[PDB]
């Protein structure tokens, strides 16, 4: 009785994922099939959901609980059992969870703002600095920001991403070993002699996300600065429930979870965003409208960036037609009946397909693929679990607030700063990473002229 795509023989559906853009893919398949379709691979089932109505049920974190999804277990292999690759069970899941979770307090996220706002004004001053004619690489340089950030704020780490014109080395790095990661979803023999290159590569790229996390942990050691941040927490917060502090294998894979995952959404966030601006100018002025109005000094204050409530929503529409961490998957912790109709056993796995959650017309009506901001006047409005860009429940991204502030900073500062034009008359083209980004996405930016 559940829709399946089209199979591959003992492939099983295996071969849909075998494209650039699964995720796009499996979007295409949630039109065709609806709002649940089970997906067989050799040895693998799950079934991927679309519908508010049936993923307000998978997010009932008493039935379901965050399952590792192949990608997330492959992102294991350098992710360990940081947050986003543990699974709740995991002593330090819920260890690393209590600590951290204090490094996105209102008081933490405060105290975050200045050094965002650093990177954004280097970000500001790059575009500033643009000669006539140039133009900006939007995933580009929000990734070059979002990277940025995540260190500063985060690690008081420097990764100088405006003084690159090629992605930092950990980037590079990161992003090889993602999509190596991803890449074994595809691999039938995954020890045949021909993946020998890929395993050391994968290692090599490994150690060099965990030599930059080293000289974090070592410059932090050694550093005279007071730092009260994510690492601080890291390197000295105590869980309440088993007094503990994190662990140093632990901590190290939350520099590396937090380091990627820290920027890599956030980049396609604010990338998707200015795409939507740009294509939809009645809501670009707008928000530029907002961000005049609110942005009234050289740099915003954190009250400022909490009433940039415009772009909240223009980064919550972002959100809702390209969630760029685009897929979360579940297990069911018993037997449960999902939708009164697809009974599931106990284990069986459920992926909660993001951007088609957003797109189900029962919710956002017809004109789902629009952009329309407005849809988040009130947020509140949205029933639960219909908007999801940030995951559910207790495994939801921690990072939310970080992500929503950073961006909502930076692209108030945009769009006060700049006129942006898509010179380029854009073509949306996604590309699948971790994360969804708007690739090649490139606009002109005039400055306003407005000093920092
Ligand atoms: C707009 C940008 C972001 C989006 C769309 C996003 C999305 C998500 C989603 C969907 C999950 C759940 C994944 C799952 O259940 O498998 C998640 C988890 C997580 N995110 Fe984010 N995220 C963003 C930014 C960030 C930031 C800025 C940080 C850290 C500073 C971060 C750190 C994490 C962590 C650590 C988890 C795992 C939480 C846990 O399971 O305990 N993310 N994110
Ligand atoms: O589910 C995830 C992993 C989602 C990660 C989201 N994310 C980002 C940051 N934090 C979490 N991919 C999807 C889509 C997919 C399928 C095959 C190959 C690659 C991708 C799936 O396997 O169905």
């Amino acid at each position: 009785e559940m829709p399946q795509p089209k199979t591959f023989g003992e492939l099983k559906n295996l071969p849909l994922l075998n494209t650039d853009k699964p995720v796009q893919a499996l979007m295409k398949i949630a039109d065709e099939l609806g709002e649940i379709f089970k997906f067989e691979a050799p040895g693998r089932v799950t079934r991927y959901l679309s519908s508010q109505r049936l993923i307000k049920e998978a997010c009932d974190e008493s039935r379901f609980d965050k399952n590792l999804s192949q990608a997330l277990k492959f992102i294991r292999d350098f992710a360990g059992d940081g947050l986003a690759t543990s699974w709740t069970h995991e002593k330090n899941w819920k260890k690393a969870h209590n600590i951290l979770l204090p490094s996105f307090s209102q008081q933490a996220m405060k105290g975050y703002h200045a050094m965002m706002v650093d990177i954004a004004v280097q970000l500001v001053q790059k575009w500033e600095r643009l000669n006539a004619d140039e133009h900006i690489e939007v995933p580009e340089d929000m990734t070059r920001l979002t990277l940025d950030t995540i260190g500063l704020c985060g690690f008081n780490y420097r990764f100088n991403s405006f003084y690159r014109d090629q992605p930092h080395p950990f980037i590079t790095s990161m992003v090889r070993a993602l999509d190596e990661a991803m890449n074994k979803l595809q691999r039938a023999n995954p020890d045949d002699p021909a993946y020998d290159e890929n395993k050391r590569q994968f290692q090599e790229d490994i150690k060099v996300m965990n030599d930059l996390v080293d000289k974090i942990i070592a410059d932090r050691k050694a550093s005279g600065e007071q730092s009260d941040d994510l690492l601080t927490h890291m390197l000295n917060g105590k869980d309440p429930e088993t007094g503990e502090p994190l662990d140093d294998e632990n901590i190290r894979y939350q520099i590396i979870t937090f380091l990627i995952a820290g920027h890599e959404p956030t980049s396609g966030l604010l990338s998707f965003a200015l795409y939507f601006l740009v294509k939809n100018p009645h809501v670009l002025q707008k928000a530029a409208e907002e961000a005049a109005r609110v942005l009234v000094d050289p740099v915003p204050s954190y009250k400022q960036v909490k009433q940039l409530k415009y772009v909240g929503m223009v980064l919550n529409e972002a959100l809702r037609l390209w969630p760029t961490a685009p897929a979360f998957s579940l297990y069911a912790k018993e037997d449960t009946v999902l939708g009164g109709e697809y009974p599931l056993e106990k284990g069986d796995e459920l992926m909660v397909l993001i951007p088609q959650l957003h797109r189900d017309k029962t919710i956002w009506g017809d004109d789902v693929e629009e952009f329309r901001p407005e849809r988040f006047e009130n947020p509140s409005a949205i029933p639960q679990h219909a908007f999801k860009p940030f995951g559910n429940g207790q495994r939801a991204c921690i990072g939310q607030q970080f992500a929503l502030h950073e961006a909502t900073l930076v692209l108030g500062m945009m769009l006060k700063h700049f006129d942006f034009e898509d010179h380029t008359n854009y073509e949306l083209d996604i590309k699948e990473t971790l994360t969804l980004k708007p690739e090649g996405f490139v606009v002109k930016a005039k400055s306003k002229k407005i000093p920092l």
